C-alpha cells in the first residue's frame, strides 16, 4: 500500500484516512509491506576521490563514495543488512531521525544499544519500521568512521504541506577532508576545527585549481514546480545554500512537515535537512546552487565558491553566467519561525533553572589531550562491549560515571531542558548542533541572536528570557543549535522507553566527549527488552556483541575517542 489519492494538484491527501493533517506519532498506516535494503561496506587505500585527489583511506556503503538511499512509504517495515567488510574497524549504522518507537534495539549507537559489528565481514540486520515520512540519513555512530564515507540517505514517502508536480530525490551535501577521520580526529584534538577542503554534492566533486572531477547537474522543468531534499550529511561545515535567480519554499524540517514558509537563502546546521520547494519560473539558463558561510565558528572551505548546476529542460550545456547576489551572513544560526502542520503545546511559563534539569557544556583545555568536551563535568566515553542496554536487561544500576546517564522516571511527560553553552568561559565559546536520539524536541527558545566571533555571552535570566520562551506549537525536530556563549532550552515528551544519546552532531566534539545518554523510564525499559517479543532483538544483541568482544583483542589499533 502506498498512495491512492497523493497527486500533483493533492500532496496533502495520501491514502484516504490518512493525510498531512493526521498525527503521525499516534495513527501508523498499516501496510503489510516489508522492504529489505542491503548495505556492504568495503575499505580502500591510496584511492581517487571525486575531486582527483589522492586519498590515502575511504570507507564505502555500496562501492560508491557514497550511500544508497533507503527508501519506503509510511508504514512499510524495513530490514537493512549491513555487511562490515572493513579491515580493521567496527560500526555502528545509525538512521538519523527515526524515532524508533520502543525499537531501540534497532537504533544503531555502539555502546550504548549494541555492540559493534566485527570488521572481516561480520554482519547484522537491522529491523524497524517507518512511523514517519520525509528526508532524512544514515551513518555510522562507530567515532568519527562516517567522515569517511559511511554515510547515506533516507526517504519516506508521505504527504507534503504543499502541492508539486516533480520531486528531483535526495541531494545530500556534505563537507569533504582529503585527510582521514582518524587524522581529523587526532588533529583537533590539540587544534582547532580546519576547513573543508571541498563540499560534495549528491556524491559528486569538483576541484577548484585543476578544474577537476565535475559539476552536478539537476533539471528543472519550466513552470513546474519541484521539491528538493535538502540533507548536510558533514562532519562540521554549517551551509550555507541558496539558488541563483530562485526562492526556496520550506515545508518539511527534518522528519516533521511545516507550513509554506519562503526563503531566499537557507542555513543548514550539521544532521538538518529541510525539504523546499522550487518554481521554475524563470528563463530557460543556467543557474548556480550556491554554498556560502557565515561565521567561520560554524565552518569553510578551501573550496571558495563550492556549487551545482540546475538546468532548465532545453538550456545549453554552458555554465551560469550570472554569479548570483551576496548572501547575509546566518551567523551560525537555523531559524526558528516555522510553524509544524501537527500541533503542539507544552507549558513554558513555569519554567524554573535548577542543577536536575540543566546541562552544562564545557570545554577542557588542560592537557592530553588539550581539547576536550564536557557535559556536566564529565566527557562521555561509552564502552563498546559492555552497552548500557546491558546494565538495564540485568540488575546492574552501577553504570560508569563516563557513560553520562541522565535518568528520567517522569512517564509520558513533557520533559525540559536547559542546555548552557560554557558561560563563564572568557577565552572561547562555539556553536553546537545538538542531536536527540530517538525524540524530536520542541525547541522553546534560545538566547538573543549573536555574531559568535563577537563573543556576546548570554546567560539564562527569568525576568528577560520567560516572555521570549514559545510553548505554543515551537518548530520541532532532531537537530538544533546552541548559540555560541548562549544557552538552549528544549522539550521532548518521554513516551519512548530508551537509552538515547543527546550530543553535538560535529564529529569532533563528540569525539571529544560532548554528549549525555538519557536513560529513559529504566523500570519499563527493562521489562520491554525482556519481553518475549524482543528476543529476537535482544538474541542478536546478545549475539554482535560476543563476535566483537571476541575480536576486539585482535585489533591492532587503540580506541582513541570516545567511541561515539
Ligand atoms: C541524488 O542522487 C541520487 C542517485 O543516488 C538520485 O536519486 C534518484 O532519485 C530519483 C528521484 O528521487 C529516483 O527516481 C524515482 O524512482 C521512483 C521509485 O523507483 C522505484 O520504482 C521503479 C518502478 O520501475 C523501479 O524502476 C525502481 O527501481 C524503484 O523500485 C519513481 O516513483 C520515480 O518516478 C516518479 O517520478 C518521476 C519523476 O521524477 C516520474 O517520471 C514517474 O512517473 C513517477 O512520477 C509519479 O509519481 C508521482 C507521485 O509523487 C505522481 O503524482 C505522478 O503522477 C507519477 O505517478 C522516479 O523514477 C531514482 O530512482 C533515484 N535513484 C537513482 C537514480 O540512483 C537523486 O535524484 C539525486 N538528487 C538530485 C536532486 O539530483
Ligand atoms: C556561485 O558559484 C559560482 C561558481 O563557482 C561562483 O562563480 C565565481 O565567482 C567568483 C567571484 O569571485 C569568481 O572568482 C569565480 O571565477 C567564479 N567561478 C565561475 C565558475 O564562474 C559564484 O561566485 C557563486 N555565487 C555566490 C553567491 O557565491
Ligand atoms: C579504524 O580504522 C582506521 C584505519 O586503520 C584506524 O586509523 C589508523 O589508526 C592508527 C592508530 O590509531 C592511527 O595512528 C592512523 O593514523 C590511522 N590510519 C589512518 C590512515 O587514518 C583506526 O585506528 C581504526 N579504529 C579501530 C577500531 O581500531
Ligand atoms: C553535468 O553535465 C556536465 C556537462 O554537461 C557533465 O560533464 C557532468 O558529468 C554532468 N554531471 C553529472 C552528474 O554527470
Ligand atoms: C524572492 O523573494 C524576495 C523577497 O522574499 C524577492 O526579493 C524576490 O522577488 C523573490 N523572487 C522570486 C522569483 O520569487
Ligand atoms: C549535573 O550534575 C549534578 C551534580 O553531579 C547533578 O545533581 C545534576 O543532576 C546534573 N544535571 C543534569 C542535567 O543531570
Ligand atoms: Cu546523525
Ligand atoms: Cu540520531
Ligand atoms: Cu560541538
Ligand atoms: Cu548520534
Amino acid at each position: 500500500s502506498g498512495p491512492t489519492c497523493n497527486t500533483p494538484s493533492n500532496r496533502a491527501c495520501w491514502t484516504n484516512g490518512f493525510d498531512i493533517n493526521t498525527d503521525y506519532e499516534v495513527s501508523t498506516p498499516n501496510t503489510g509491506r516489508t522492504v529489505a535494503y542491503q548495505l556492504t561496506l568495503t575499505e580502500k587505500e591510496n584511492w581517487i576521490g571525486p575531486d582527483g585527489v589522492l586519498k590515502n583511506v575511504v570507507m564505502l556503503v555500496n562501492d560508491k563514495i557514497i550511500g544508497p538511499t533507503i527508501r519506503a512509504n509510511w508504514g512499510d517495515n524495513i530490514e537493512v543488512t549491513v555487511i562490515n567488510n572493513l579491515k580493521t574497524n567496527g560500526t555502528s549504522m545509525h538512521w538519523h531521525g527515526l524515532r524508533q518507537l520502543g525499537n531501540v534495539f534497532n537504533d544503531g549507537a555502539n555502546g550504548v544499544t549494541e555492540c559493534p559489528i566485527p570488521p572481516k565481514g561480520g554482519r547484522k540486520t537491522y529491523k524497524f519500521r517507518a512511523t514517519q515520512y520525509g528526508t532524512s540519513w544514515y551513518h555510522s555512530h562507530f567515532s568519527a568512521q562516517y567522515g569517511n564515507g559511511v554515510v547515506g540517505t533516507i526517504q519516506i514517502d508521505g504527504p507534503a504541506s504543499l502541492p508539486y508536480d516533480i520531486d528531483l530525490g535526495v541531494f545530500p551535501l556534505m563537507d569533504y577532508y582529503y585527510r582521514s577521520a582518524d587524522e581529523l580526529v587526532h588533529f583537533t584534538q590539540s587544534n582547532g576545527a580546519p576547513p573543508s577542503d571541498n563540499v560534495l554534492f549528491n556524491g559528486t566533486a569538483r576541484h577548484p585549481e585543476t578544474g577537476a572531477g565535475q559539476w552536478y547537474n539537476v533539471t528543472l522543468t519550466p513552470g513546474k514546480r519541484h521539491r528538493l531534499r535538502i540533507i548536510n550529511t558533514s562532519t562540521d561545515n554549517h551551509f550555507q545554500v541558496s539558488l541563483v535567480g530562485h526562492n526556496m519554499t520550506v515545508i518539511a524540517t527534518d522528519m516533521v512537515p511545516v507550513n509554506a514558509f519562503t526563503v531566499s537563502s537557507l542555513f543548514l546546521a550539521v544532521g538538518q535537512r529541510y525539504d523546499v520547494t522550487i518554481d521554475a519560473n524563470s528563463p530557460v539558463g543556467n543557474y548556480w546552487f550556491n554554498v556560502t558561510f557565515g561565521d567561520g565558528l560554524c565552518g569553510s572551505s578551501n573550496n571558495k565558491f563550492p556549487a551545482a548546476i540546475f538546468r532548465y529542460q532545453g538550456a545549453p550545456a554552458t555554465l551560469p553566467t550570472d554569479q548570483g547576489l551576496p548572501v547575509p551572513n546566518h551567523m551560525c544560526l537555523d531559524n526558528l519561525n516555522l510553524t509544524p502542520v501537527v500541533t503542539r503545546s507544552a507549558p513554558v511559563n513555569n519554567f524554573v533553572k535548577r542543577p536536575s534539569n540543566t546541562l552544562g557544556v564545557t570545554l577542557d583545555i588542560g592537557g592530553t589531550p588539550l581539547f576536550v568536551w564536557k557535559v556536566n563535568g564529565s566527557a562521555i566515553n561509552v564502552d563498546w562491549g559492555k552497552p548500557i542496554l546491558d546494565y538495564v536487561m540485568s540488575g546492574n544500576t552501577s553504570y560508569p560515571v563516563s557513560d553520562n546517564i541522565v535518568q528520567v522516571d517522569a512517564v509520558d511527560q513533557w520533559t525540559y531542558w536547559l542546555i548552557e553553552n560554557d558561560p563563564t568561559n572568557p577565552i572561547v565559546s562555539l556553536p553546537h548542533p545538538m542531536h536527540l536520539h530517538g525524540h524530536d524536541f520542541l525547541v522553546l527558545g534560545r538566547s538573543p541572536d549573536e555574531l559568535p566571533s563577537a563573543g556576546v555571552r548570554h546567560i539564562f535570566d527569568p525576568a528577560k528570557d520567560l516572555p521570549r520562551l514559545k510553548g505554543n506549537n515551537p518548530v520541532r525536530r532532531d537537530v538544533t543549535m546552541l548559540p555560541a556563549g548562549g544557552w538552549l532550552l528544549l522539550a521532548f515528551k518521554t513516551d519512548n522507553p530508551g537509552a538515547w544519546l543527546f550530543h553535538c552532531h560535529i564529529a569532533w566534539h563528540v569525539s571529544g566527549g560532548l554528549s549525555v545518554d538519557f536513560l529513559e523510564r529504566p523500570n519499563d525499559l527493562r521489562t520491554q527488552l525482556n519481553s518475549n517479543a524482543k528476543r529476537a532483538d535482544r538474541d542478536d544483541f546478545n549475539r554482535v556483541c560476543r563476535e566483537w568482544n571476541a575480536y576486539w583483542p585482535t585489533n591492532p589499533f587503540p580506541k582513541i575517542d570516545s567511541g561515539l
